[PDB]
């Protein structure tokens, strides 16, 4: 047989996977907080916003943005350059606990 | 010196007093939390979304949009024909402590 | 060879397929402005907020506003026990140009 195949990964540094990784990170500490949660959280991200909202029932107490501006710079968008910063982007908060 | 003299009032129901309401009820909330946290949060409200923001240093922690709904049905906004749902409206908070 | 398959699939009232119709009707708007253009829209749905924003290089003039009530309002999303308005929702376009 002759047959091409093909797939395809991005870096961390794009955009989807910079909401995916900022959601789960979210996830992360909180399900820490209490591992019986429940947690739905969506992150959209634009120019320059991070939005993020879901449900969540626990007991636990996170900060979104803090989590949020972490994970962002440890992908190391950092500079207005790189076209985004923790340091800049305004984060919302949309979840409903 | 004969003379008109006008002033004027807003109910609690108006929107402009709607956001000092959600303001200072987090406010309240917070200080009860933390006699000492420092605060300074901002509130928007437009047609079907509420936004909270502001930079809050404290040790406390609050459910923001939890808050808000409990006002704004307090104030009675509890229906689509009413104009405004609490149950309805989404909850921004952009505060960052 | 005897096995069980399953699919699945949501009515237009789900939310995700309720955001998705709202992009396209947007690009719909748009390509008949403009058949040219280059749209890429996407859109977030929360409880009482629908945001909506996109790169969108055109000649094109079109109200975001009016595009998603009329698509909203047409699916039926009409009252607030429903769980969502039409006309109580907030609409939020970051679109770029």
């Amino acid at each position: 047989a002759k047959h091409l195949f093909t797939s395809e990964s991005v870096s961390e540094g794009h955009p989807d996977k910079i909401a995916d990784q900022i959601s789960d990170a979210v996830l992360d500490a909180i399900l820490e907080q209490d591992p019986k949660a429940r947690v739905a959280c969506e992150t959209y991200v634009k120019t320059g916003m991070v939005l993020v909202g879901g449900e969540i029932t626990t007991s636990a107490w996170v900060d979104i943005e803090e989590i949020t501006r972490n994970t962002v710079r440890e992908i190391g968008y950092v500079h207005s350059d790189m076209g985004f910063d923790a340091n800049s982007c305004a984060v919302l908060s949309a979840i409903g606990k």
